[PDB]
């Protein structure tokens, strides 16, 4: 699954009460970033409407089928690319979300939900920023893994 378009949306629903709104986009614009770095993609923030990419801070059962579980546990999902709820990011509010190594640090797991927003799956690599459980070296950087992953689906800028 990939997104047809080289140009995408994305738009912030909501926020975390735990850090102030301009870390949160930052924290978001910064994580896509990354995957803009390694290839052809584009990303636009929009403030109003529906986007390519709608992200989210929600807890417990929120309307989608696979409901939140408070603090810890699973920290955030997202959906493959495709029409409806594709590529949307939710992210568990019960969470502590923090902008540095305290746990757990959101422009990290960003960078994570967003690779499965645009077709990546899970890597065995524990390295990459695609592993299934969370890390934080302190600076949040594609693995050799992550990139050939993004540009098998996308290409190289
Ligand atoms: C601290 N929690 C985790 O590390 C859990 C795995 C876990 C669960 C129970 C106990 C130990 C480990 N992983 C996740 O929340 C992931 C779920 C996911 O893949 N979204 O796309 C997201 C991170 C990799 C950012
Ligand atoms: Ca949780
Ligand atoms: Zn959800
Ligand atoms: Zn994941």
């Amino acid at each position: 699954p990939r997104w047809e378009q080289t140009h995408l949306t994305y738009r912030i629903e909501n926020y975390t009460p735990d850090l102030p709104r301009a870390d949160v986009d930052h924290a978001i614009e910064k994580a896509f970033q990354l995957w803009s770095n390694v290839t052809p993609l584009t990303f636009t923030k929009v403030s109003e409407g529906q986007a390519d990419i709608m992200i989210s801070f929600v807890r417990g059962d929120h309307r989608d089928n696979s409901p939140f579980d408070g603090p810890g546990g699973n920290l955030a999902h997202a959906f493959q690319p495709g029409p409806g709820i594709g590529g949307d990011a939710h992210f568990d509010e019960d969470e502590r979300w923090t902008n540095n190594f305290r746990e757990y640090n959101l422009h990290r797991v960003a960078a994570h939900e967003l690779g499965h927003s645009l077709g990546l799956s899970h890597s065995t690599d524990i390295g990459a920023l695609m592993y299934p459980s969370y890390t934080f070296s302190g600076d949040v950087q594609l693995a050799q893994d992550d990139i050939d992953g993004i540009q098998a689906i996308y290409g190289r800028s």
